[PDB]
């Protein structure tokens, strides 16, 4: 892979593994990860023949990490990939997205069409934003998404993240089978790690080099940026609701997981009403961590798709 | 454009700037230069429809330079070039080079043909090397290039350029009509300003911005790194005999400047003997310095030849 580093705003410069040669394939991963979570997808891709751009999303990594909590509304963090796109001279790329990256890629595909040539979500769905609901009367409703709640007192989360990073991306980490930790429990624990094991054992899904990497990469900022992502619910709310309505026409690909039990496949039942013409992909016991749980899988779905819907 | 870095050894790392998607091209500058040479040529060739590598070459800018003389030898630099092309996941890119550049690109086509797809170079002929005639009775029989001779002891050369940047990139970046040095001279004299003057005016070319941009480049590294380049004649005259009588097939493309006196348009008149199928564009009123004397003509030239026979 080649180190790319773009500067999109004076104090912001994002940075990216690339490589292949053909269309343009921009990954972006969720929280809290790196361009790293896609390793076993770049190689595939490229193969496949395409030029791979596995970003770490503003926050992460090698890319700018500023304190500010407004840095990472959806609306500043997709201005950016457009803005990322512009200096790289790509009138447009393929978007595919997990977790975070999932609902960011969503927003592009919404509001700047013209830029995105196919958009893929890996367990993320796409669900319109409820213009007579606030985002707190939104967990209010669903008791899955109260783990959020625990995430947006500042510093709270940052300390018990970067206590241990081993830790924590060990614990973190699992298949599903292997799971340590309660996430519909979390805010009434008042931690993530509260009741979990102090030296969790290694999963199936990661070597020890493999962990060690992702604890270099967050020794360098920390959590503070991947969680504030978290902190901009009322103004990600209002940026969604001026969307209200509109229909994503490009091609569409959505791949749910059966074993995550956060983002459950259910969640998504609903997106042909917004996305008539959607694809899907279904991976089998595959938990929350898809690129790394299933990456065959996710490879053989991604290229399927790439080869044949997202092409016109 | 995005700034890209490719690790080609542990202790190498070549930096290149990367605008546009399509066929990728990779632009090779030369002595004593920058990514920066190619400003006119980056944006020309990706809004062409092509993707864009513009090169800091090694000893050069962003990228590593080791001060050892056999790190710059052309089989390494070529070498390294390839891995470039590896870690990128390229099987190829067209390679277009100017001056020292110009050399590097003939010698990847002639060495390693299968990773390049068409090849032109600016000013720089090919010659193939003569294995009954040392490097040093070459230039004994060519009192054009006795300023190479001055660029032979360490230290000499690299005092003299950097002793004063601003007056170094002044008095070397001018169209032909407006020359201060004398090149066939600078061997007998001791150096190439020392009867230059001391404050050269601006030369039309360029603005006191883009001289600042090299100036500050150099600022970094220095002229030892470049100035090796020169240095492994007897290295690089062995390499060359290797390939003896053999001829590049790949689409190529030679494009000679009328007012350049070192490297005449005449010194290119035997290349068809090796290269068969050899295109040609030629620049009148065209210095050494082609790509900012002539931006438009190069621009030109590089699009319809890339267009029409560097396709297949
Ligand atoms: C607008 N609200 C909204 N709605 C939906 C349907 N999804 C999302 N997101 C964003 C947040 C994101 C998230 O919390 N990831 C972390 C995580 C997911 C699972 C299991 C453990 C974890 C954790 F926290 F442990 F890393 C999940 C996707 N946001
Ligand atoms: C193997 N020998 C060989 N043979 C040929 C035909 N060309 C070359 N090269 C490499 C050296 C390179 C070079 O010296 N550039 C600098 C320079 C060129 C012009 C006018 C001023 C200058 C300078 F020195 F001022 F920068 C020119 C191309 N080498």
């Amino acid at each position: 892979g080649s180190h790319g580093y773009v500067t999109v705003k004076p104090r912001v410069r994002l940075h990216f593994v690339e490589l292949g040669s053909g269309p343009a394939v921009c990954l972006c991963h969720g929280f809290p990860e790196s361009w790293y979570s896609w390793r076993y997808q770049i190689p595939a891709l490229a193969q496949a023949g395409y030029r791979v751009l596995a970003m770490d999303m503003k926050g992460y990594g090698e890319s700018s990490a500023p304190p500010e909590i407004e840095e990472y509304c959806m609306e500043v963090l997709c201005k950016e990939m457009v803005t990322f796109l512009d200096k790289l001279g790509l009138s447009q790329a393929v978007f595919i997205g997990h977790d975070w990256g999932g609902m960011l890629v969503w927003y592009m595909a919404l509001f700047y069409p013209e830029r995105v040539r196919a958009v893929a979500s890996l367990n993320t769905p796409f669900i319109p934003a409820n213009p007579n609901m606030s985002p707190l009367e939104s967990i209010k409703a669903n008791p899955v998404f109260d783990y959020q709640l625990y995430f947006q007192e500042p510093g709270v989360a940052e300390a018990e993240l970067e206590q241990n990073l081993s830790r924590t991306f060990k614990s973190l980490f699992r298949a599903s089978d292997e799971s340590v930790l309660s996430m519909h429990k979390v805010c009434e624990a008042g931690g993530l790690f509260v009741n979990s094991p102090e030296e969790p054992s290694l999963s199936r899904m990661v070597t020890e080099e493999e962990i060690q990497f992702y604890v270099q990469q967050f020794k360098k900022s920390g959590f503070r940026g991947p969680l504030n992502w978290y902190r901009n619910m009322e103004r990600n709310w209002k940026w969604a609701c001026k969307s209200l309505g509109r229909k994503i026409l490009i091609p569409a690909l959505m791949v749910t997981a059966e074993k995550d039990f956060v983002l459950v496949p259910q969640m998504s039942q609903h997106m042909e009403d917004w996305i008539p013409h959607l694809k899907r992909g279904h991976i089998e016991d595959c938990g929350h961590w898809t690129q790394m749980d299933k990456p065959t899988e996710v490879n053989q779905i991604l290229i399927k798709w790439l080869d044949s819907d997202a092409r016109n």
